[PDB]
């Protein structure tokens, strides 16, 4: 079936992953080594700051989580798995995590600062990609899927505004906030309703599966410039999800919407992805004819843009936020909970 050179090369990541898996790094900075710069996003429990080291004059990412809000939003088993898997993980298209630590307050993941901005912010830009434009982003999305369900990983969290969008116009994927390792299935309902698979919904165990159904969403929302089922209420969205029903834009190729059909398969063991080729089936669909799948890993094909920036440290190309305080209490908060953190 594959290649051995293929087989070889997944059998060292796992065996790679699985060294730093066993062992994670722990306490590896502190919050007074970096100068804050800006917020460039919030969240429920957390936001993401540029930083720069004192030392060093690097930029970074800093994802600040607090300790007492990830308690009362039930997120404690989901933010050890995102900073165990990330401290394990390496991958072209996966953001790396630099260092990590957490205070009497806060846990604190901190990432290379990717300048590019999100693909949500220029797919919105442009309108919508073209399916080149669109099989370029398409293509390092199955790859990073392939290297992830080899590790027993699932990623739980695909769409547009996960994807930075780098120097060099590849994407690196962040927020591993969902992210889970499962031998089997899996129970949590999780995820945004737009990207949800029809088994989350219906609250049954779910497997791998449902990271290939929000790939079918995500190709369709790059290539259309909307995603395929929304709605105002959450219950609507749903309602559409599961009833197996999609139109397509007429400007859609054939062959894109027959990829796109067996991604958005309703059945999850008739969903491409899942079936005994597993993702030998999306990578020889006639959709992906034209990607050199090696070129795409060694980052040797020319991008379709290069986001416009003008450093490092630049800061243009995510959106104003209001400025709040990083306070850390002068008591620990919920030691017991994030021990392993
Ligand atoms: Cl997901 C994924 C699966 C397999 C491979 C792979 N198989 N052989 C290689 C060689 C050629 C380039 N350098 C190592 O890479 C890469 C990514
Ligand atoms: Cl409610 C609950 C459900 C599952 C787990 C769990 N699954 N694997 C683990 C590992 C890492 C931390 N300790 C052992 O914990 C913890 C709490
Ligand atoms: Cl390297 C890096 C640079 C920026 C970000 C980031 N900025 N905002 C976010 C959140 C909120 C909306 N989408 C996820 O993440 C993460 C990692």
């Amino acid at each position: 079936s594959e290649q051995e050179s293929v087989k070889e090369f997944l059998a060292k990541a796992k065996e790679e992953f699985l060294k730093k898996w066993e062992s994670p790094s722990q306490n590896t900075a502190q919050l007074d080594h970096f100068d804050r710069i800006k917020t460039l996003g919030t969240g429920s429990f957390g936001r993401v700051m540029l930083v720069k080291h004192k030392e060093t004059g690097n930029h970074y990412a800093m994802k600040i989580l607090d300790k007492q809000k990830v308690v009362k939003l039930k997120q404690i088993e989901h933010t050890l798995n995102e900073k165990r898997i990330l401290q394990a993980v390496n991958f072209p298209f996966l953001v790396k995590l630099e260092f990590s630590f957490k205070d009497n307050s806060n846990l604190y993941m901190v990432m290379e600062y990717v300048p590019g901005g999100e693909m949500f912010s220029h797919l919105r830009r442009i309108g919508r990609f073209s399916e080149p434009h669109a099989r370029f982003y398409a293509a390092q999305i199955v790859l990073t899927f392939e290297y992830l369900h080899s590790l027993d990983l699932i990623y739980r969290d695909l769409k547009p505004e996960n994807l930075l969008i780098d120097q060099q116009g590849y994407i690196q994927v962040t927020d591993f906030g969902f992210a889970k390792r499962v031998k089997g299935r899996t129970w949590t309902l999780c995820g945004t309703p737009e990207y949800l698979a029809p088994e989350i919904i219906l609250s049954k165990g779910y497997n791998k599966a449902v990271d290939w159904w929000a790939l079918g969403v995500l190709i369709y929302e790059m290539a259309a410039g909307y995603p395929p089922f929304f709605a105002d209420q959450p219950i609507q969205i749903y309602e559409k999800i599961v009833s197996g029903k999609v139109r397509f834009p007429s400007h859609f190729s054939s062959d894109l919407k027959d990829l796109l059909r067996n991604l958005l398969q309703v059945d999850l063991t008739k969903r491409f992805g899942n079936l005994k080729n597993g993702v030998n089936d999306i990578k020889n669909h006639k959709w992906f004819a034209t990607t050199d799948w090696i070129a795409i890993y060694q980052r040797k094909v020319e991008a379709p843009f290069i986001p416009k920036f003008k450093g490092p440290g630049d800061t243009s190309n995510f959106d104003d936020y209001e400025e709040e305080e990083i306070r850390v209490s002068i008591n620990e908060k919920c030691g017991k909970e994030f021990t392993e953190f």
